[PDB]
């Protein structure tokens, strides 16, 4: 986190930062809860609640993860119909104009459809992930079992050592001690093989998508020279637009690509 | 769009789907509506209603990236809220994995952050978008003015052409017509020079943004060496973990090259 | 497709787009359905709820196809229609309106001739797509018990594997995933064999037509000089029509051309 020494809100500035300053607060944050929904904030509790206590942080953890998923389903959905809305409007101004929002919004679907196949690579986590909360919420009643006997033994033994159940009780306490040191084995293994895993599969998805909507702002970004920033006095009038090859051709070398972008091809070097 | 010469959904499949199948479609997709929100499918619909026919679709653009908005400020705060879950499940496992998923959690924090960032970046184009629905709004009713009344000369020099009116309402006319010419060139300069203005602003934050999450998925991917997938036999232990300096040197590279990032060390290249 | 690189309906237009301006969409287009009739669209559906799983697409295309070629003859006796009616009509006028109007009828007609053909044609190849419905009907009982057995085999081994039919239901089931294989053989060769050959007939028939009604085209709008715009003032009237053999000379010209046309005759060459 880019925090400070310091015991205030106020975060350490980076480069960009000193650059470029940052906007002032956005005016969406409005003061309701930011909530989104009622089953948004209650789902989660309602997961975190029932359930074996093994399984309860997890299963937590995978209905937020849940409700993000639907969120960004919304978002794509929203931000689709953005593009959709734009390209509308670009009617009714003039032909570069009209073409430029055109391109933009075909540019903001592409994005749109990398955010749905993140999503679907999102799910597959999450199910990853809901594969070690059973797990683990299964293995929670062995222990359970061990604790209950354990409570037994001490109880018969305080009370009367010299009970009927003198050591059968303590033959299936051992041997329920040697099936939860395997389940803890076991539990062990899965969780920290499927959670390396899951994450590593999650981060994949996420420096592809990160990459694409890179190269889909790149390309973007070329493709604004298009757009003129002349200013015309109100008795004058442009010629007519020429640069349709232009964009069309930028539109190509963007798809082109996108398509040949794998995973090898990323130019991100962490040090 | 990867869309190909068929009459089908399917896509054409790229580099990264040849090399890595795509999973099946998110099992949260459920069937109500996709809608997020009733008030989120019916304030589209309200702003494009009412107000001036020319501010029509582009109030209908700002109302559904305001959406947008709220629901990305949506995720981010679910994020946010997944890495606290994720940090606090960390402490019943090894210590590996606790240092893991503390560090994790510290990543999709700051991700999270420059969600919210980006969220701010985005209502500033929202805004800039805005100024450009209001001057188009403004420019409507003059327009309106001159078809009403060239429809008013029409009507008079029909129904009588030796009207009192005969030369002042065309007079009124022309000078309205000046007017309306004024304001379609200051219309078109405007809109064209602020929508290559917010489109590259919002352009420029979409980069920044995703340098930044690939940079954190690069520094993760690297990070998850740490944890080992090596399987215990029941019986045995692994010996204390020892990479705390590995892990600790890894997240202070990874803030230092997060503030270090600028617009020009960006190292996406289009072609 | 002429689509384009666009989230709106219109399409790309071509260079006859671009010399002749498209006409305003059709006042025919009316709001009932587009329907044509009940029993239009309820036989599709007929077709595609029952008879085998396998053989439910390719009825339900024999019965588009079988509603598209009564809508054609429907058509061409519409089009026969037309044509007499505009000879009966060609009476009232001049001499050279008169002639040439019989003869724009008598094109017309042989117009609606070379229909029936291409519906003889059509039906014929309809009829070469229904044998291979029949055949993957047919075939379809066979991977339907082939299904049905395995599934007998697996409850079978489940509930108790030492049944007394332990062996003969898995010969059974062998011999009959031997007939299947052949059956699938033979299914995908008889397939792929006549659906290269119907639609091979089909596309001969599509450009025997075309052909034909482009030379009825070219030779009707040669005949259509003998007609003259020149405009008589009130007063004055032409002399007599004198362009009786240029007519018939046309006419004459124009079938041997029709007769003298054969496959090889064709002028057109794709690329």
């Amino acid at each position: 986190m880019h925090r400070t020494y310091s015991l205030r809100n106020s975060r350490a500035p980076t480069a960009s930062q000193l650059q470029n300053p940052p906007p002032p607060p956005s005016t969406t944050k409005g003061r309701f809860f930011g909530k989104g929904g009622l089953a948004y904030s209650f789902r989660r509790s309602a997961a975190g609640a029932f359930g074996p206590e093994l399984s309860r942080k997890l299963s937590q953890l995978v209905k937020i993860e849940k409700n993000v998923l639907r969120s960004m389903e919304l978002t794509a959905n929203e931000r689709r119909d953005a593009a959709k809305q734009l390209s509308i409007w670009g009617l009714e101004n003039d032909d570069d104009v009209s073409d430029i929002t055109d391109k933009l919004g075909v540019l903001i679907y592409e994005v749109s459809e990398l955010d749905d196949q993140f999503i679907d690579r999102y799910d597959q986590y999450r199910l990853t992930l809901k594969s070690i909360r059973d797990i683990e919420g299964s293995v929670q009643p062995s222990r359970d079992r061990k604790d209950k006997i354990t409570d037994k033994i001490a109880y018969l033994k305080y009370k009367d050592p010299q009970s009927p159940k003198i050591e059968v009780l303590e033959q299936e306490l051992v041997r329920a001690e040697a099936e939860s040191l395997v389940a803890e084995a076991q539990l062990s293994n899965i969780t920290r093989s499927k959670l390396r895993a899951a994450f590593n599969y999650q981060f994949d998805s996420i420096i592809e998508h990160s990459e694409k909507i890179a190269l889909i702002a790149g390309y973007g970004k070329a493709l604004l020279e298009l757009l003129d920033d002349s200013p015309v006095t109100p008795g004058e009038t442009r010629p007519a637009y020429d640069g349709y090859e232009a964009s069309k051709q930028i539109i190509i070398d963007a798809e082109s690509a996108l398509n040949e972008w794998t995973l090898d091809s990323a130019q991100v070097k962490p040090t």
